[PDB]
């Protein structure tokens, strides 16, 4: 990558959204963006589930049918998946690698879909559990591979009415990750570096732990819950990171309702994954399932200057927000945003905090303002005492430098929050001469 690598906490780009244009053009489209994302500082890309789904060309990949068909077998009415051909996917992955950008596979293994009808003796009725006809000829399955079966009636959870995979069966373990012929092996063989596990609340953390013991690589699990104890419990049991949904909902409460204290209190009370273990939290402002934060500028300013590992949503970067602002924040994240965090000030519409720096990043001062007016106030930041500080976003309208007195006091300023008029509501500062 250009700056920090994925394993170093680099910025991740979720390279899709719900219902992206079909026709098998997505892999090629994302490939065309790789050079631009490289220059922007992106360290890795998270791609949608790559396998042929039940809905064929209409599938977003979350209804996997033939795990080993990445768009090269004719079935479910199409050869390519909604995203493209296997060849196009491999080309995308290898192109990302050419630019030093890692690739994350979206692993959907709680359930399967598109199976044929067969008599299920455990249910006493017909179920869509016959996967004997998958065109790849790999990982066929039947009622013995789903719940209920002879081992138990169910596991941690189900997803709608889709057949629920029983990972306790050796056949399923072998085909998913526990062998050199597995789905994990296949994904790794074509270049996937890391993993994003879908609906992990639906099965045991032990599944992800064994998968990682076999293949390693960066990993995150999608555990949809606001209970931090549950998310972290899963994170430690699985050995993977978790998406910080608690932070997401708190940022909505705070930035969308002029109520920053709600966020600060959640952080201070360990009610976010990031404020408890920033090495386990994958932060985000929006994703393909939920997008409730309207005031995205202060939200991105926050996750790109605060602790944790941030993910930028495709639509925000490529379609909806001022791309230059996100490019600037990525630079700030990788060059200045390091160390512990000290909250300097906060009220309904203002948030000022300091990143104390680490071995590679000197630290910074973030000043978020939700009000439609210019704001300024004296702040006590002894870390920068007697130093020359520079504003690195340009949001004040130009080149701005300030001299912090020997005591640590300096008059900090932030622009109005009025994106409709070109004002973004935040300023970021650090030592002069960094870059
Ligand atoms: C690279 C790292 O950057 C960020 O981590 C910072 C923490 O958020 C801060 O709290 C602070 O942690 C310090 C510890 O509290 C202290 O006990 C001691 O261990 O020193 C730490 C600082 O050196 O500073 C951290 C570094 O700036 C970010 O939040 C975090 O996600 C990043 N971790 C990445 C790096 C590695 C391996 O080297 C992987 O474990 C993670 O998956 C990466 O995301
Ligand atoms: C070949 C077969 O392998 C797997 O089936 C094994 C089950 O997973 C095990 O749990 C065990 O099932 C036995 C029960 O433990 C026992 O209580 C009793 O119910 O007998 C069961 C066996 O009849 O052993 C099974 C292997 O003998 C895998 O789960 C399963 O999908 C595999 N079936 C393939 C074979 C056909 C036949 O045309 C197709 O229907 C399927 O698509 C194939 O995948
Ligand atoms: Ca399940
Ligand atoms: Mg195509
Ligand atoms: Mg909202
Ligand atoms: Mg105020
Ligand atoms: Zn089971």
């Amino acid at each position: 990558a250009k700056y920090l690598e994925l394993e170093e906490g680099g910025v991740i780009m979720q390279a899709f959204y719900w219902d992206v244009p079909g026709g098998g053009i997505w892999w090629d489209h994302i490939r065309s963006k790789i050079p631009e994302w490289y220059e922007a500082g992106i360290s890795a890309i998270w791609l949608p589930p790559p396998s042929k789904g039940m809905s064929g060309g209409y599938s977003m990949g979350y209804d996997p049918y033939d795990y080993f068909d990445l768009g090269e077998y004719y079935q479910k009415g199409t050869v390519e998946t909604r995203f493209g051909s296997k060849e196009e996917l491999v080309r995308l992955i290898q192109t990302a690698h050419a630019y030093g950008i890692k690739v994350i596979a979206d692993v959907v293994i709680n359930h399967r879909a598109g199976g044929d009808l067969e008599w299920n003796p455990f249910v006493g009725d017909y179920t869509w559990t016959d996967f004997s006809k998958v065109a790849s000829g790999k990982y066929t399955a039947n009622y013995l591979d789903f719940h209920p079966n002879e081992l138990h009636c169910c596991d941690e959870g189900t997803f709608g009415g889709f057949p629920d995979i029983c990972h306790h069966k050796e056949w399923d373990q072998y085909w998913l990750w526990k062998s050199n012929e597995s789905y994990a092996a296949y994904l790794r063989s074509i270049g996937f570096d890391g993993w994003r596990f879908d609906y992990v609340k639906g099965y045991g953390a032990w599944v992800v732990r064994d998968w990682l013991n076999w293949w390693g690589g960066w990993a995150v699990g999608e555990y949809w819950d606001t209970n931090v104890d549950a998310l972290l419990s899963w994170a430690y049991e699985s050995g993977a990171k978790v998406f910080d949904f608690p932070l997401y909902y708190k940022m909505d409460e705070a930035f969308d309702n002029n109520n920053i204290p709600a966020l600060v209190y959640a952080l201070q009370n360990g009610q976010t994954v990031v404020s408890r273990d920033p090495f386990k939290a994958v932060t985000f402002v929006a994703n393909h399932d939920t997008d409730i934060i309207w005031n995205k500028y202060p939200a991105y300013a926050f996750i790109l200057t605060y602790e944790g590992q941030p993910v930028i949503f495709y639509r925000d970067f490529e379609e909806w927000l001022n791309k230059d602002k996100l490019i600037n924040l990525i630079w700030i994240h990788d060059h200045l945003a390091g160390g512990s965090t000290t909250i300097v000030y906060y009220d309904n519409d203002e948030l000022i905090f300091v990143r104390n720096g680490d071995s590679r990043r000197p630290g910074l001062i973030t000043y978020i303002n939700l009000s439609p007016n210019w704001v300024g106030r004296w702040v006590y930041v002894p870390k920068f005492a007697g130093a020359c500080i520079h504003e690195y976003t340009g949001n004040l309208g130009g080149w701005v430098d300030k001299r912090v007195d020997s005591s640590g006091w300096v008059y900090l300023e932030a622009p109005p929050h009025d994106p409709a008029n070109g004002y973004y509501g935040y300023s970021v500062w650090s030592y002069c001469g960094v870059g």
